[PDB]
């Protein structure tokens, strides 16, 4: 069960600079009734390079032995598209100094799941926030079956981390929010968000009820 699955009519979609090709905001509803009525519910925004959103869509989620060991490894999507949107690119640049902008998918995981998301009052850099996220998942970290919202650092926007068990568990399609070749580093445009999209985009309440701390 990938976001291939997912996409709806219309032709192939794929992913360029210039933007999500065969894919409008239009499509978006139709693929994001279909995962609704699947059991899918939308928990955030995952921004990442060409390749890699090719590989999310057409192959799954999919840990790839990253940083291992770290505690905090794991999926990485924001409930607000802003946040996703500044790691929406190339890592690395081209022969020629060129870091191509990348896109912003959209992350849903079966229902049944959301008892596994958390959410924490502190700030995921603070030395105490390890230790009291263990107290919220039951175990040690990293994250397995399970997630955790928080800022990045305080006043900062809400990361959602997904342990990669879970991760694994989402399917993943594109977003109608374009990446702007022109802004690779920089800040989304809020009016570049459709309000269509938007209007879909609700998170389900653990995003929004107090954090425990
Ligand atoms: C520099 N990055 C493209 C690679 C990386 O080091 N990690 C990584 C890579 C991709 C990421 N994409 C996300 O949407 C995101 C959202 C909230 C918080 C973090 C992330 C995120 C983090």
């Amino acid at each position: 069960p990938t976001g291939a699955e997912f996409l709806g009519d219309g032709g192939d979609v794929s992913f360029s600079t210039r933007g999500t090709q065969n894919w409008t905001v239009e499509r978006l509803l139709q693929a994001h009734a279909q995962l609704e009525e699947r059991g899918y519910v939308f928990v955030g925004y995952h921004g990442t390079a060409l390749e890699a959103a090719q590989s999310i869509v057409f192959g799954g989620v999919r840990a790839r032995s990253q940083d291992l060991d770290a505690i905090w490894r794991g999926f990485y999507i924001a409930g607000d598209p802003a946040l996703a949107y500044g790691y929406a690119q190339d890592q690395e640049p081209d022969a020629r100094g060129r870091i191509a902008n990348g896109a912003l998918l959209r992350v849903y995981v079966p229902h049944s799941s959301l008892p596994g998301f958390y959410r924490t009052s502190l700030t995921l850099a603070a030395p105490e926030a390890a230790g009291e996220v263990e107290r919220l998942i039951g175990h040690p970290l990293p994250l397995r079956l399970d997630a955790i919202t928080g800022p990045e650092e305080e006043g900062g926007r809400e990361e959602t981390i997904l342990g990669w068990p879970l991760a694994e568990r989402t399917v993943v399609i594109p977003s109608a929010i374009p990446t702007d070749p022109r802004n690779v580093g920089g800040d989304l445009d809020p009016s570049s968000i459709p309000d269509k999209e938007q209007a879909i985009s609700a998170l389900p309440d653990y995003a929004s009820q107090p954090g425990k701390p």
